[PDB]
């Protein structure tokens, strides 16, 4: 029983699904083509996300949660929602198509200069600054949760775990322990507290992933040992393809006090100062 | 911070990990060899389960939950726990090794006669009757959660979501919506009620998977539409490789009233009557 919003409902007969682009804990995403989308004559190459054959109740809640947050945002660096098919069969979410795939895969498949990586971090920081202005916390901010559309333009994705900056619900059942530990902020890891400043912590780990072309954060460190490491003040070390100014930004994102961490508005200007220089 | 039980702690220096056997929502399972296990001189081919590099707090809780339930059971058709490495690094669970892999994959890879399939259902019903005697509900009973060791002997696995038949804890934080809908009992789907009779419902779906050699239950039916179908009394249809007596057993497992469903003790005798005849 899903409410069908007419502003986003799309006819299933006007949608042809193609080959599977990926399947896992996120769901089932297939490539597809949608004709007469948004009233524009012709067809459009899109991406359709659906539940798996072995989906659980929580898997639907995330797809509906992802559906809600995508109806409310709009940004050239946040994946765009085009339509949905909530009636007469399976639930399909029709969104923008990212040719080059997820960012974690795109970085691993690599020729990219250091200017290309700072551009990626700049785009992600731009969209995140917008989400902060939209009163949203992403929580699940990582390299795997970022898409790469055509033009190598970064697109923020996976809003199934996102919450409001101001809780606008009388009773919200709390999701528990669904954020990977190595991307969790120390206060989120210690008291289940997720904020925009916690996304900055997650963004700092994202910077580490980009400068390493899809590296595994805290290498060889069991995630069950990371709480003790972060509680004592230990962070990650300087990687190989990192400058003195770039590594300083990661540590500012990893400051213990969330007030001592920069906001995404400052991160965008800090990263542009690296692009110009 | 994990408590190290000396009855199950095993030295990491006495364990060599090999190639990865599988990775996903369940965790990371690698093939390995353990020397001087259980005091027996020599080495033993085992399987080691560990957390992923992007594991979340709940992923650890399941591994610890799976660890607890495996310390307490023993059956030739339930996977056997051999040891663990909870100190000085990553958390490793050392259990029995299943050469032929998961049951869902083993059925799909297939020459098997109808007698071979009833034998598999018999073995799974035997171990489940034992778990019911051990006051345990498995909940996540499916074909993917069953292993096939050497000799094509069935081994019940994945106890991360298992609960006690009698709740022996003052405050237990409830996991929510982690069982795939198509395997959920109608009362579990309607009021979050998981019991041994609900495992019989799940076992009936497992029978359907075996007689179809790893088929997808309720084919072409969106899992969001299954609650309405089961609430109106509709079940699955007779498959192709199913007898009149075998299909009757599935429907008895799918009876609305859980008291109207058979117990695993009767299922073992019902399946043996098919093996003899
Ligand atoms: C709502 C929604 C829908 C689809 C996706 C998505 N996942 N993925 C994979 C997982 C294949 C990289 C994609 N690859 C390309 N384009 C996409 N749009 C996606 C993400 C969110
Ligand atoms: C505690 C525990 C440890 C390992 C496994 C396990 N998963 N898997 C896959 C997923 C590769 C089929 C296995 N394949 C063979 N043998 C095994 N033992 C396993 C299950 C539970």
């Amino acid at each position: 029983k899903i409410l069908e919003d007419p502003k986003w409902e799309f006819p299933r007969k006007n949608l042809v699904l193609g080959k599977t682009l990926g399947e896992g804990e996120f769901g089932k995403v297939v490539k597809a083509t949608a004709f007469h989308l948004k009233g524009r004559a012709g067809y459009t190459t899109v991406a359709v996300k659906m539940l798996k054959e072995n989906a659980s109740p929580s898997e639907l809640r995330d797809l509906l949660s992802e559906f809600n947050v995508l109806k409310q945002v709009n940004h050239p660096h946040v994946i765009k929602l085009y339509g949905a098919c909530s009636q007469d069969g399976p639930l399909l979410l029709i969104v923008e198509y990212a040719k080059y795939g997820s960012l974690r895969g795109f970085l691993r498949e690599s020729a990219l200069t250091m200017g290309d990586l700072i551009s990626f971090a700049w785009q992600i920081s731009q969209g995140m600054q917008y989400l902060a202005e939209m009163k949203l916390v992403h929580r699940d901010l990582a390299a795997r949760n970022i898409l790469v559309a055509e033009g190598r333009k970064m697109k923020i994705s996976d809003f199934g775990l996102s919450r409001d900056v101001y809780e606008e619900d009388s009773y919200v059942k709390r999701s528990q322990g669904r954020i990977p530990v190595k991307w969790m902020a120390i206060e989120s890891l210690f008291d289940h507290i997720y904020t925009t400043q916690s996304d900055v912590w997650s963004f700092g780990v994202l910077l580490w992933e980009i400068v390493t072309l899809g590296g595994n954060p805290y290498p060889g460190i069991p995630p069950e040992r990371l709480f003790n490491l972060l509680k004592t003040g230990h962070r990650m070390e300087r990687p190989d393809n990192c400058s003195e100014e770039m590594y300083r930004l990661m540590l500012q994102c990893w400051k213990q006090e969330p007030d001592k961490r920069p906001v995404f508005a400052d991160i965008s200007k800090d990263l542009e100062k690296m692009m110009v220089k």
